[PDB]
């Protein structure tokens, strides 16, 4: 049990008595009064201290990635990876270290929709036995600016108009496509959160990446640039635009539910930890500097090679107290792993430490249960804020002759201390510049572009061209088009139509033909469809409900999540037309007999709005989706003019809907029912 | 210009270099490095400056009512109210008094959608020359717990569930429904969150209510019983559930930009300040106890009587100052108000005033431009977190020889300082109770009920029928239908059937048949159709567009905000169909050519998603919306099988068009389109 250290901090209160916060048995369902109809009496302690605790639940939210989810798990090392880290979890085979995940979305307050369009975190603490080792990661590989200095005016420009706050959780507004426009570093970042990544199906269906180089040590002092990578066993899978917007409104918490209800059917998720390992000697070897973080490295110039596992497999008691609560570092570091010079991670060790003052209100927040480490605090620092502990040693200082010499320093060579990199050096003047080894910024969002699907690079340009016809102004539109084209002759164009302009006539200088693989998500198959869900469309009225019934069990039985639907939650129904959308579901299946509801009588329930099973049908299909009939259901396939040859329609018996929807789910999104320019 | 003791604290940047927080110009784009691909310096003081800034900018949302909106404007009284209240805003004739007013749900967090179905805050703030006078109200007349001390019970069953955070701005969840059937006077609130009240149209077309009875009272210390009323001069006007689900997705701030909006475009919202006055002996002569917060006063018994009237004309300058960091609280009271024993009203006075430590973390909150008060304060405070101001005196306690007895008591006689009402006693025993008079919790869920039109009725059944479908405990749905019986047998029955559950034996106890008028929304047109909204639907082939110009030109005259939309941004067109949805509108029309996009090659384009010009006419259609079209567009309504004829839908010349359209916006939702139980047997 991964959580097994919280269970000491645990409460439970069944079969007790209500109390006050400083003990004694109480009644608190009736404000003390002067007399029958009288006034509350200041004396009423009671009340006092359950509505003031009730007025202070709230605690500011994290000022990026507010919105988010997360859970316990494990990581087990698949070997000693000694000769490359002396990093102790991952000093053994087999070796297994708890982890806490949250996953999350970047530019939404808490309560934004989980699949608005957005950069998604990926944040994982390892409780190792050398402390508490953070990679507070994301979803992309790149980040938006090249120096830390600049993040207030990316996160200003993204977030909310100052002057209204609109617009919620989303970058299709003025400020945010003036700062792409005008910070042209920030287009390759861009390019991926208009891709897939921004609309993920699920948090279990991401990548991860630490972004930065960092460098990992061995015990003598050796080492190696490295990029972090989480590769998800369940695959890389979006949603398409148009389908997230609708379940923005039918489930803000379609991801974060999405992961609790994996974890407690006994799906937990995994991903491999992979590692890039390049020599110091590679910084600048591959046509960028591998400092700085608007750029990855392709995988033909250095495979990635895995480390381990973690899967999640524990939910949280308490969402506050554990997952909101948490405070993730990248200075969170333990022996074995260094810092780089990346401007943009230099600053994020500042940022990360000072916010929890503000988030925390107090300096001892690494006190918290879900903050503490496993492997204990020895130090001279006392006192502050909610201190929870009690010091026994009363010279809090060193050196010192008064506690012998305790606790004691360690370095590289005494006591597995952290140590910086050997031999790292510094050269040249005091400088507030950046290396000129910076200055490419769209050479590699070609080269994402480039490696792309047609139909998944359509989707790019359709979100491009969403978003920027949101902008009011005409020129930070001619602007955006100025810097596309630098890109991509080809993308600038396409954009253009929408906004009703001319695109600027080509300009090569960073163009080329290159792709690299592992970063498209349409181009390859699901492993697995477990979890996945089926919406399966019946009626209670005739033999449809035991139909569907069957329908399910034999859905079940390959792992999938199934959810039958009616007019009225009759036996059988797992829910109702007024409460379902095809926005939950992987899959729609309309059971045999269910064409009654699809025209005639039985599609005017007052039980249901209008038309709502031929929509949850007709969404199903425009989204990409598997869609099915088994039987006389194929009247309503036909109903929607949709026809069984198409690619990913399936009708007919039971037996062989089963097997197509079951096939179908592994393809997961048909891009033969979306248009490409020309 | 409401906002002009705001001027003062103004900062504008135009023409200035940056500096720090301390001044002095900078530079802050590249951090100070140790050579040029360089470590960070610890020295760079304007990097940790900035980014300390940037790191510290949250506060905790609200407790409650975490999303919403607000503008500043001008309360104006109708007349001299000396006769009924020493409140100095009411004191004359044509006298203003600046306002700030926020709108907003209750459960969600900030960031949540303004289209959840939930209750709404309605809060105002007068800026009197006497002090700041708030009244915190609701855009429902009666909340849903009796006594404050169970506010978090109602709070924390309401928000999403502790262990996984689920689910965001909704009452749809067991945890919601076990305590409203736990706790049955929820109920009536509840019919009210169930209605169109749940769902409104916009901040602009929702009434305001204190809830509270509070006193009004004269100089001599004469007092009546008194309920506050906003009236809306825009009309109550509400969404259907279907649109508003989806309209959370396409977009969450529908609320706080059409306020922004009807503000920028000079179309200034307005409420008129009613009352209800009731004499102290008959504060129990109406069926009910009027401490009692879960009744309101049937305006048969006591009709509103205007004092005034509001008008917000002007959006903030920043969101975050102004409209976050506002502290409203029922305690700010002024001479010529005073409180009620009603015991709900009585822990909100404590619960806001403690709450402001929370969010504001320090005592000062009241220094805040935007709690500044306009008349000046002058007492012995002193330090505190924050501390704004420099005080002179330094004989800050009272009594003094020294101060000469300044700052000076100030009471009924002298100084028109606050008090009690003079004639206000208590009697009886210390208690932990609350009076048997607030025992009835199911009579006026019914008296609200039966107010309501039929497809009014539909609306609320319907939604209770979503919301319990959701409860995954069995028991809980049932222990729901067992309350939801002592209400209504026939509205238990309805609701039922929804649940598969069987239709409960009558339980008269409650039953009755009585109405009351002003509780309705859908049985009223709207008094002005200005700033609604239509979409045009149109194309950028042939010569629609020009057509669409002229059309929308035509409706600009009469006050409404129209989009022209396109496949792309041509000349004329305001919006893509790719962002375009139909829940942005309140009427829908096809202009004449653009029949071309409905089917065919036309509604086949990389430019925007499949059907989606149908989609937007369907939408339309079945969420109840006026819809058109000119011309040979006609043949859009024909190809999603609406008839030319039908109520709500307009075909013809443009002239005719626009005449229809303008028409069925007053009506605003033509209810002949949703089912009623009991249409669909045969
Ligand atoms: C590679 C670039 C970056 C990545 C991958 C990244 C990732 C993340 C993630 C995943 C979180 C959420 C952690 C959680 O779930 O609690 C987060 C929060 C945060 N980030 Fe970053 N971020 C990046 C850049 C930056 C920069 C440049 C700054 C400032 C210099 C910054 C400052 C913050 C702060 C202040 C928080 C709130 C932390 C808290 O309240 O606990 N980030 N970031
Ligand atoms: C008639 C019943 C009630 C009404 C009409 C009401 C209305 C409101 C409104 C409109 C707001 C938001 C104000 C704003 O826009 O900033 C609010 C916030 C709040 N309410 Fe109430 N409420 C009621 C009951 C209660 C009760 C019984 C309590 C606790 C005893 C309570 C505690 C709070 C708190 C702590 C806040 C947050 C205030 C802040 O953070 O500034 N409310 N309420």
């Amino acid at each position: 049990d991964a959580r097994q250290r919280l269970k000491e901090v645990e409460v439970d209160d069944n079969g007790q008595f209500m109390t006050t916060d400083f003990g004694g048995n109480i009644e608190e369902q009736f404000s003390l009064k002067a007399g029958g109809r009288g006034s509350t009496l200041l004396e009423d302690f009671i009340f006092r201290q359950k509505l003031q605790h009730f007025d202070h639940e709230r605690i500011p939210e994290r000022v990026v990635h507010a919105r988010g989810a997360g859970a316990h798990g494990i990581f087990t090392s698949y070997g000693d990876w000694s000769n490359i880290t002396a990093a102790s979890f991952l000093g053994a085979k087999d070796k297994q270290t708890p982890v806490f995940v949250r996953f999350s979305t970047v530019a939404g307050s808490r309560g934004s929709a989980d699949t608005a369009r957005d950069v998604h975190g990926f944040a994982t603490r390892f409780y190792t036995d050398e402390g508490n080792f953070d990679i507070v990661g994301n979803n992309i590989p790149v980040f938006f600016i090249q120096d830390a200095i600049r993040f207030p005016d990316l996160i200003h420009s993204v977030k909310p108009s100052p002057d209204n706050e609109v617009p919620q959780a989303a970058t299709a507004h003025d400020s945010a496509w003036d700062f792409f426009s005008s910070q042209p570093s920030a287009l390759h970042t861009l390019f991926w959160a208009m891709s897939g990544n921004g609309i993920p199906r699920s948090y279990r269906h991401m990548d991860g990446f630490g972004i930065h180089t960092f460098r990992l040590v061995t015990e003598d002092g050796k080492s190696k640039l490295v990029k972090w990578h989480w590769k998800t066993k369940q695959g890389k899978a979006a949603l398409v635009w148009e389908e997230a917007q609708v379940l923005a409104g039918k489930n803000a918490d379609f991801h974060r539910q999405d992961l609790w209800d994996a974890i407690e059917s006994g799906n937990a998720p995994s991903w491999e930890l992979a590692v890039q390992l390049i020599d110091e000697d590679k910084a600048q070897a591959y046509g960028f500097d591998l400092l700085d973080p608007t750029k990855f490295l392709p995988e033909e110039f250095a495979p990635l090679q895995v480390l381990g596992e973690m899967t999640l497999n524990r939910n949280p008691m308490n969402y506050f107290a554990e997952t909101e609560q948490i405070s993730f570092q990248p200075g969170h570091i333990v022996r074995g792993v260094d810092f780089t010079e990346d401007p943009l991670l230099q600053g994020r060790l500042y940022s990360y430490l000072d916010t929890q003052l503000n988030r925390h209100r107090g300096p001892n927040f690494e006190q918290l249960p879900i903050n503490r480490p496993v492997s204990g605090v020895h130090n001279n620092h006392r006192d502050g804020q909610g201190q929870a502990w009690i010091h026994k040693n009363i010279h809090h200082y060193s050196p010192s002759y008064l506690n012998k010499g305790y606790p004691a320093q360690a370095n590289q060579t005494v006591g597995r201390g952290f140590f910086t990199t050997p031999g790292r050096t510094a050269s040249g003047v005091l400088n507030r510049e950046l290396s000129a080894t910076f200055d490419d910024h769209y050479t590699q969002p070609r080269l994402f572009f480039n490696s792309l699907t047609p139909v998944e690079q359509q989707f790019v340009i359709n979100a491009i061209r969403f978003e920027a016809s949101h902008v009011t102004n005409e020129q930070v539109k001619k602007n955006v088009l100025e810097q596309l084209n630098k890109i991509s002759n080809d993308v600038a164009k396409r954009v253009a139509v929408a906004l009703g302009l001319e695109a600027p006539q080509p300009d090569p200088t960073y163009y080329h033909n290159n792709v690299t693989r592992g970063v498209s998500i349409f181009n390859e198959s699901l492993p697995t469809i477990a979890t996945l869900r089926v919406g399966v469309l019946s009626t209670t009225k005739g033999g449809s409900l035991d139909k569907a019934k069957a329908l399910k069990e034999q859905l079940e039985k390959d792992g999938l999540k199934v959810t039958v639907i009616a007019e009225y939650l009759a036996s059988g129904v797992d829910q109702t037309y007024s409460a379902a959308d095809a926005t939950a579901f992987d899959a729609v299946v309309v059971a045999e007999g269910a064409e009654r509801v699809f025209s005639g009588k039985g599609a005017m329930s007052p039980l249901f709005p209008a038309g709502r099973p031929s929509q949850i049908l007709t969404d199903g299909y425009r989204w990409g989706k598997p869609v099915a009939a088994v039987g006389s259901a194929k009247k309503a396939l036909q109903s929607i003019g949709v026809e069984e040859k198409e690619a990913g329609v399936y009708a007919g018996a039971q037996d062989e809907v089963i097997k197509g929807v079951e096939e179908g789910l592994k393809v997961f999104k048909f891009l033969e029912r979306f248009a490409v320019d020309g």
